[PDB]
DNA sequence: CGGCATACG
DNA sequence: CGTA
DNA sequence: GCCG
């Protein structure tokens, strides 16, 4: 088992379900304490069960797994004997653990704002309600919306509505075209977002885009929240008799940038965050959603696909399905 | 011990 | 600060 | 919290 999650296939579903959602609690409550360290190492040793091919049914199959060490151990072998871990129930009983976790999920709140609001006394969205002058217009949106928001959209969902931005974008700039990314891509039935790749075949077509996209999407009554090259927005989805808000990001590349963009934005998070750390630690090069760059020669690498990306980085191709690290 | 992804709005 |  |  190699050490960083670009290194190996994960798939979506496997074969140690309950431990890596044991695993990522502890993690995401690292990250409400602003313990990144903490989180990236229980995330990671939740990554490593998903890719491994059969169920852990013992402690000693942990020996010699990256990432497992005193403690992501014991949290494993007291699930295997008892069934529960007692950290993690204490994790997910607590006041903190709730709140924050309320709190982050409101679009327009991070964790620093979430903590902030905590210490302040704050524990319910009726709270933040009450005192709307502490709320910034985003925050505003993201708190009216918050039930909708709430709900997983479906694939079966994504479509209808990609046919919808494509019509906006083909207005915008005949020719360009709109890619499904994010966790669609990866093979997800549900999400909290859907997230889509916007290019055109033509360099240097593509400037300006975005702000011509968005305004065509406004004009047909679709946006309930926006505000380049990216916007988080909040769309208007139909459902039977009515219509439901949905969380929707838009980015726009050229295609030159076209394969880190498709890269980046098919995640995981943490399958991303591994290939960026191991292209550097590893490598020497630097990646982001824009290219790869060698900083002894000075040169940026050209891909024509994410294939020639993972050719340049020396790592096995992965498909999108193999990435949800 | 240092390091932990890397960007845009 | 927020967002991916 | 763990790796190197
Ligand atoms: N506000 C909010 N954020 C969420 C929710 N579920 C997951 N997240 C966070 C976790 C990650 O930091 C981030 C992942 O969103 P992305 O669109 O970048 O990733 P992906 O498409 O894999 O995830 P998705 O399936 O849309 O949740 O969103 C949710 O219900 N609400
Ligand atoms: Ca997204
Ligand atoms: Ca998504
Ligand atoms: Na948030």
């Amino acid at each position: 088992m190699p050490a960083y999650a670009c290194q190996r296939p994960t798939p979506l579903t496997h074969h140690n379900t309950g431990l890596s959602e044991a695993l990522e609690i502890l993690a995401e409550a690292a990250g409400f304490e602003g313990s990144e360290g903490r989180l990236l190492t229980f995330c990671r040793a939740a990554s490593v069960l998903k890719a491994l091919p059969s169920p852990v049914t013992t402690l000693s199959q942990l020996q010699g797994l990256p990432h497992f060490g005193e403690h992501s151990s014991r949290v494993v072998q007291e699930l295997l004997e008892h069934g529960v871990c007692e950290e993690v129930e204490r994790v997910r009983r607590s006041e903190r653990y709730q709140t924050m976790k309320l709190f982050t999920q409101i679009f327009g709140v991070g964790v620093k704002t979430a903590d902030r609001w905590y210490r302040e006394g704050l524990r319910t969205l009726d709270d933040l309600r009450e005192q709307p002058q502490k709320l910034t217009q985003q925050q505003k949106a993201g708190l009216q919306h918050h039930q909708d928001l709430s709900t997983p959209v479906l694939r079966s969902d994504v479509d209808a509505l990609q046919q919808v931005v494509e019509e906006a974008v083909g207005q915008a700039l005949p020719g360009a075209t709109v890619t499904l990314t994010g966790g669609f891509r990866r093979g997800k039935l549900q999400g909290h977002d859907v997230d889509f790749l916007i290019t055109h075949p033509k360099e240097g077509q593509e400037a300006g885009l975005l702000p011509r996209v968005m305004c065509r999407l406004q004009d047909q009554g679709l946006i309930l929240y926006h505000q380049f090259e990216r916007s988080f927005c909040i769309f208007r989805l139909p459902q039977p008799g009515s219509w439901k808000a949905v969380r929707v990001d838009l980015v726009v590349a050229p295609v030159s940038q076209f394969p880190f963009a498709l890269l980046g934005w098919t995640g995981s998070k943490l399958f991303q965050r591994e290939l960026r750390r191991f292209s550097r630690k590893e490598k020497g090069l630097w990646l982001n959603s824009h290219g790869l760059f060698d900083p002894e020669q000075k040169t940026f690498f050209q891909a024509a696909s994410e294939e020639d990306i993972f050719r340049h980085l020396g790592l096995e191709y992965l498909p999108p399905e193999q990435r949800n690290a």
